[PDB]
């Protein structure tokens, strides 16, 4: 069990707070709203279906009551209007910060647009909560803001020279918090994502993260791709460990606020075994090239979540083997 | 003798090149288009007339030839538009982006627009350049990135924590660049200014800089205000030595390029003495209270200036006395 989570969750049922997702559309943001909502949570969500769906909001639908469904209100909109931000800032208690622009060759090929989403539209969320005051933020940041830093485990404190325009923009999101904090007062919770995977991660189209794009080849039949030698490793979360981190972050008391928290297992994978795994158990379920390393890729991420363990009382509970059986049997459903 | 400048400086009027200046209306943009159509240059202009001033493209007007003015083509128009700063890219070989707001004040009271100009419009800037693979790009950066770090003097290596959100933008200014280099291969120089000084900088406006404040104070017969005990300290660095460094800074070596460095003399003066240099020099022309510290002020300033003067061959010939001395005439003039 996940006790000071159990503990949380309990207290939100008994009195519910209200809460703004932004991305609420897309992986992360879907999965904390259909947690909270069966939480039976007040919900206000932001999102312009870029890369969300307007049919992730349909499947939660199908999974809560129609009470809690009532209990979410959706806003179609874009974090780069700040009139949008503060409209949905009203009442809020808590901010779950998730909109942003993911993949690494995105930011390559298209700086800019990840910038506009990623650094104004960040600001633009926080500087609408600082003004609101609400009663926490946080935000998704990203294990790409290690860097080139060769040390192993990851720990917070020790950071590189950022390797992509992606990796950019989620630094920047911890500086202006912290500037932010320094400033005015207002206190976050930045959560380092550590390739996180599960239900709802979308498997289309040319920007899909290894696992979603690497199920749907093989139950396709696609070509496989190890862009490199394969020893490329990472530390890979399932989202309900995710989950846990953003509400164990939005109740937190103050002194564990202004701070950086690695999310992940403690755990380390190469794209070879990776392979292995997918393939594994997908097999239960019933039913590979190599090529050059991909640019701006970190080579090897392993998470030490010390610091979310003592401080948040953070329980790292899935692991990657685990994670991949309760996954799989969605993609299937939903490829196919 | 600043013979490197010199020789540089003979290679551009020999093999005259296209240049585009960011912020040419304003202090530092205006008084590198001086220079340039001196040295017969073709000049592109942008700005916005935010804190630029027409009145600055007249005085550069009547200071060169008519012959050197028809080589400039002046575009009002904003560096938050990219269709803008693709436009002005077209034929330019060397890049001066000098557009942004300054005032750590103003940042504090508005983190928007400060970041839509001086992030967004940077990355703009940045990305329309590297798009029309431009010969050089030398930046505005700032000392405000130093922050919190406690060393005398500073050398670039090492900053602390930025203190404002001006000193943020201005340090993901840094980082964009750096990661350009990484993933583009397209080099740039950062120059991070100390306190310039000179012609035309504005002493009008809720964020007039400390000498033409002071400078108009005094002339007025005004109250002049000291922001602390008076020992903040700083690298106070006259107008020419800036123009030095963007000018050996885009004609560097490949090798000296994606690097920042310290622009300023090397030199440290306090509040409380620059009153008293203000006034003997004002003084030859003939014609304090003390409130609190500004919010997230840097406390103590002074450059190493070693990178530049080894990299680069830059060789500051203008102190503060000396700065001074040229520059209290034009604020006679200006404000009689
Ligand atoms: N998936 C991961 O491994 C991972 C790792 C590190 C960081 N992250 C971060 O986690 C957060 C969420 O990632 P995800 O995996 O859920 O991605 P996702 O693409 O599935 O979700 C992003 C959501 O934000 C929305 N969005 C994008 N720009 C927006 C805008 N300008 N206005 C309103 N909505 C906008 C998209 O429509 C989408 O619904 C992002 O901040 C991302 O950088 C994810
Ligand atoms: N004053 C200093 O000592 C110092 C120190 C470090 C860095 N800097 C930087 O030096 C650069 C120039 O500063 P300055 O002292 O010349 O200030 P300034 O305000 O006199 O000049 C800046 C110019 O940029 C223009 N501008 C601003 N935003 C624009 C936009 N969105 N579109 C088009 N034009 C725009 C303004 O109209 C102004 O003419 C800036 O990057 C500033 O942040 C200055
Ligand atoms: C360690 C790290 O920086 N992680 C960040 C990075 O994830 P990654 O860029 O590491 O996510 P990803 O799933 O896109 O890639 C994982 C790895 O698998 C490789 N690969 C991918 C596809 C393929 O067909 N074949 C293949 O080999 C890819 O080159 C990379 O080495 O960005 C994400 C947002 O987008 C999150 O911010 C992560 O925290
Ligand atoms: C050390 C530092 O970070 N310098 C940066 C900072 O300059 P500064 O903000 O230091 O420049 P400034 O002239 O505004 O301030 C100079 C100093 O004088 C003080 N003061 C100012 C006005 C007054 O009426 N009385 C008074 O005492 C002020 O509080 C500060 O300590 O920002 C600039 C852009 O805006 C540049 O990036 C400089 O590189």
């Amino acid at each position: 069990y996940m006790s000071r989570y159990e503990e949380i969750t309990q207290q939100l049922i008994f009195s519910p707070k209200t809460w703004l997702i932004t991305g609420v559309a897309g992986f992360i943001g879907s999965n904390l709203l259909e947690k909270l909502l069966k939480l039976n949570q007040v919900v206000i969500g932001l999102d312009n279906f870029s890369t969300g769906h307007q049919y992730n909001l349909d499947e939660v639908k199908t999974l809560v009551s129609t009470e809690q469904w009532s209990r979410f209100c959706f806003i179609e909109g874009d974090i780069r209007d700040l009139t949008t931000c503060e409209q949905v800032m009203k009442g809020v208690d808590h901010v779950l910060h998730q909109a942003a622009l993911g993949s690494v060759p995105r930011s390559i090929v298209d700086p800019i647009t990840t910038n506009a989403t990623n650094i104004t539209g960040f600001l633009n969320i926080l500087h609408a909560a600082k003004n609101a005051q609400v009663q926490s933020f946080t935000y998704a940041a990203s294990s790409s803001t290690y860097g080139d830093h060769p040390a192993l485990p990851k720990v917070e404190e020790n950071i590189g020279n950022p390797l992509s325009p992606y990796a950019v923009t989620k630094y920047v999101n911890e500086i202006y918090a912290q500037v932010y904090a320094r400033t005015y007062g207002f206190k976050t919770i930045g959560l380092r994502y550590f390739n996180v995977f599960g239900r709802r991660q979308d498997p289309n189209g040319a920007y899909a993260a290894v696992i979603p794009k690497w199920t749907a080849a093989m139950l396709k039949g696609d070509d496989v791709y190890i862009n490199g030698d394969g020893e490329t490793s990472r530390d890979f979360c399932y989202i309900d460990n995710v989950i846990q981190m953003n509400i164990l972050s939005a109740l937190a008391k103050d002194s564990a606020k202004d701070n950086i928290y690695n999310v992940a297992v403690g755990d380390r994978t190469t794209l070879n075994e990776l392979s292995g795994y997918i393939y594994d158990e997908l097999n239960l379920i019933h039913h590979i090239k190599y090529r050059e390393f991909r640019s701006g890729d970190v080579r090897a991420s392993q998470a030490d979540v010390t610091k979310a363990i003592d401080l948040l009382k953070y329980r790292p509970n899935i692991k990657i083997r685990e994670g991949l059986r309760l996954s799989m049997p969605w993609y299937v459903r939903f490829l196919k």
